[PDB]
């Protein structure tokens, strides 16, 4: 009939609460009145945890659910007060001689009423058959899909959350608001340096490349002063498609496109008398960087001058011997001809170097709009309102992914309303604008597939598998598989047959969700509709947890690293692309560059969404304990500890590096998608 009743309230800002509290046990035998908790003075306030003793006047039986009840405190003759959100954390109830049952919270009970909580043993649907167990599951996944809907955004993107501004959003989906002051005072602080130097207002070009160094007196990193120092060589050129911000496209190539004339003449130059065209696609050291989704995309206005894109094509020759990734041909346009030259490595100095920095150009919009946006912060969206539509609380998939969505939906909101709207950034500073934007998340939704967010797959497709100083690839495979075999051991425990997969009915949900909200119901994505294997489960969940942490890390991190030194990845073009050889000049090239308006207010949001801003959670690390099993919380450490080792071989690793590649080190890596 006694039950110690211990509870743990959050930490954050506002975390404890004023408000009275009272839980209701619920039984296989049936169900207690509300008991108090009030006890003596404020237990409630942030951080604490304390223990209440409750006596059940009639027994319950077997353990079924915990309800909570929060109402503000109560006046004679004036009625409640306002209520005081509360973060609850968990609750313990320890029985007469008996084990303990764990009820994980993690929530914020804002406002007065009611939250139904399962013990923390995770439970598929057919686990535990009680009704009163299946009843309260299927409340709240209604619940849920009415706090959070699907609304279109675009056509042809994919569907996003139905709210319209970041103060809309629920207590539970919201930055800390310590993670959002730290936030705003780092912009307001960027923002604050740019604008009284008067560069966010200084229409027309810079007056030469040196004065483009003033960059550094606002920001400086090592990697960005390494750009500076080394934008002109051609091995550099070539390693940051495997080590800077868009290390994805790089493929090996057997057969050149037929729209990209390159000749025996035009690369016996770099190659050597030895050999020919012909015999390096056969040898298999010949890849390409196909920029053509860019091809007629529209293009921007800024400060009345139209701008200019190009969609190019860029030939790479892997050297032997751990030699250099080397430059060979670039065009500018999907369609060959006399005007457009296919630039080489021994033309003018400033027709190879204008010719590299179209790449770059092409390089920032490709990687904004498609590696960044859609596939690192649209798809982590998708994914985390299907969990919350379909996954409730006590389901073991919930558990484990909850953690890898932490502030996405806060964010992207952010972006809907700050970001990619008129007169902000993207409106007033990028070569493509919103419209191309938009043009190129269309383009890529009809072509993209599952193999891209599979990294092994991935790197299998483009036949990079051994190409060397591939360190996205090396450490992303090391993080992948690590991810992998904890997903699998977690699968393993909870899953015991390829039938309990196919027979979890919210599991099926929540896959076609993703399938038809995400994807657009695209059967040529190649992504599962339905997932009738453990195997194929496995690596569903690891496509999202590795997507949502370490592919975005990888993407995110190196953004002010490669545009600080803006003709390293100028965002945008002032004359279109060269018709023809000979014409290049330094102060033509300045004059291609974009104006130091728009370069800065570039460079500024590129710093600010580099860095994640107030408090981490690495990869990895999950202070919210919604595993109370042992079993899954040994999964944990193991990936724990692995992650660790990982990131003592990236260590050892950049010892002997000019150029470390820190993008993938785990204790850098974010659990979720949130800046
Ligand atoms: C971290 C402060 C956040 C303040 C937000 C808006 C600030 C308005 O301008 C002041 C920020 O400018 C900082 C630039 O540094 C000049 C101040 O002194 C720097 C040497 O300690
Ligand atoms: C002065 C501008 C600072 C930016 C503040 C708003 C940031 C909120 O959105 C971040 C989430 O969006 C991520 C998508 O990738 C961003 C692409 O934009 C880069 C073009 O500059
Ligand atoms: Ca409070
Ligand atoms: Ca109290
Ligand atoms: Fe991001």
């Amino acid at each position: 009939a006694e039950f110690r009743v211990r509870v743990s309230t959050g930490e954050a800002f506002g975390a404890g609460t004023w408000d009275k509290v009272s839980v209701s046990i619920v039984g296989t035998r049936g169900e207690s009145p509300p008991l108090p908790l009030d006890n003596l003075g404020k237990e409630f306030t942030a951080g604490a945890e304390e223990d209440f003793q409750v006596t059940l006047p009639e027994d319950v039986g077997r353990v079924l659910l915990l309800r909570v009840h929060k109402a503000p405190p109560v006046l004679p003759l004036l009625g409640p007060l306002a209520p005081d959100a509360w973060f609850c954390r968990w609750f313990q109830l320890t029985p007469p001689r008996g084990g303990h049952l764990l009820f994980p919270c993690y929530q914020w009970l804002e406002g007065a009423g009611t939250l139904v909580l399962q013990e923390g043993t995770a439970k598929v649907s057919w686990a535990d058959h009680h009704p009163v167990l299946q009843q309260q599951r299927q409340e709240e996944l209604q619940a849920r899909q009415e706090m959070y809907q699907w609304k279109a955004y675009n056509p042809g993107w994919p569907h996003c959350l139905d709210e319209k501004t970041v103060e809309d959003l629920e207590l539970n989906i919201k930055y800390s608001t310590a993670k959002n002051a730290n936030f705003y005072l780092q912009a307001g602080s960027a923002f604050a340096e740019m604008k009284i130097k008067g560069l966010l207002d200084r229409k027309g070009l810079w007056r030469s490349l040196n004065e483009m160094k003033r960059i550094f007196n606002f920001r400086r990193t090592p990697a960005a002063e390494h750009a500076f120092e080394h934008w002109q060589e051609d091995a550099f050129f070539a390693s940051q498609f495997l080590n800077g911000l868009n290390p994805v496209l790089i493929r090996r190539c057997h057969y050149l496109p037929k729209n990209f004339p390159v000749t025996d003449a035009m690369v016996a130059s770099v190659l050597g008398p030895g050999t020919s065209l012909q015999a390096e696609l056969e040898k298999g050291s010949l890849f390409l960087v196909d920029h053509g989704i860019l091809s007629g995309i529209q293009t921007n206005v800024i400060n009345g001058k139209p701008q200019f894109s190009a969609a190019p094509m860029t030939l790479l020759y892997q050297s032997p011997g751990c030699g250099p990734l080397l430059p060979l041909a670039i065009q500018l346009s999907q369609t060959p001809g006399p005007n457009s030259p296919i630039f080489l490595p021994t033309d003018d100095k400033w027709d190879w170097l204008l010719a590299k920095t179209w790449v770059r150009n092409a390089e920032f919009s490709f990687h904004e709009a498609l590696t960044h946006l859609l596939h690192s912060h649209l798809l982590p969206e998708v994914f985390t309102l299907a969990t919350l539509r379909q996954l409730p609380h006590c389901h073991p998939l919930f558990k484990l992914l909850i953690p890898h969505t932490r502030y996405t939906l806060h964010i992207n909101t952010l972006a809907r309303e700050l970001l990619i709207v008129p007169g902000q950034v993207l409106d007033r500073s990028t070569g493509i604008g919103i419209e191309g934007f938009s043009e190129l998340i269309q383009r890529n939704m009809k072509q993209l597939n599952y193999s891209l967010l599979c990294l092994p797959e991935d790197i299998r497709t483009r036949g990079v598998e051994d190409i060397p100083g591939y360190y996205y690839r090396d450490d992303g495979m090391q993080i992948w598989g690590a991810v992998e075999r904890f997903v699998s051991e977690i699968i393993g425990i909870y899953y015991p047959s390829d039938e309990s997969v196919q027979d979890d009915r919210e599991l099926q949900a929540w896959v076609r969700e993703i399938f038809s909200k995400g994807f657009l119901n695209q059967e040529s994505s190649g992504i599962p509709s339905s997932l009738e294997t453990r195997e194929a489960l496995v690596q569903y969940v690891t496509m999202v947890i590795f997507t949502c942490s370490a592919k975005h890390a990888a993407v995110s991190a190196g953004q002010f690293d490669s545009c600080a030194w803006m003709p390293n990845l100028p965002p945008s073009m002032q004359l279109p692309p060269p018709t023809s050889k000979g014409l290049a000049t330094c102060e033509g090239f300045i004059a291609t560059l974009p104006p130091v308006n728009a370069t800065c207010d570039v460079i500024l949001a590129l710093w600010l969404l580099s860095k994640e801003p107030g408090d981490q959670r690495p990869l990895g690390t999950y202070p919210d304990e919604h595993f109370t099993e042992e079993a899954p919380r040994r999964s944990i450490a193991t990936f724990q500890s692995r992650l660790a080792q990982i990131s003592r071989g990236i260590q050892e690793r950049n010892q002997g590096l000019v150029l470390p590649y820190t993008y993938l080190d785990p204790p850098l890596i974010e659990n979720s998608v949130s800046i």
